[PDB]
């Protein structure tokens, strides 16, 4: 099909990986920002958040419903990761 590439974002739904759930947009909303909203730590404590069960950015904005899981660290990857940003 036509590959989906930001086609009038959406109102999704982002599970936490402890069950809980949470409302998101497609194109609009990240595995950051969610994490984020909780109490500040909790993605300062972050790495590799994974959508629908597969690597995500937490610079990329999810894409619909899938489910959100913070990753403890890094497990055997290179390249893949986020890119030290301007100011730190």
């Amino acid at each position: 099909g036509s590959s989906g590439s930001s086609g009038d974002s959406k109102p999704i739904k982002v599970t936490l990986p402890d069950g809980k759930q949470v409302d998101a947009e497609s194109w609009k909303t990240t595995p950051y920002q969610i994490a984020c909203g909780i109490s500040q730590g909790l993605a300062d404590n972050t790495v590799i958040a994974k959508v629908n069960n597969v690597v995500w950015d937490l610079d990329r904005p999810l894409e619909e419903d899938c489910t959100l899981e913070l990753l403890k660290f890094e497990d055997e990857e290179a390249q893949a990761v986020y890119s030290g940003p301007s100011s730190g």
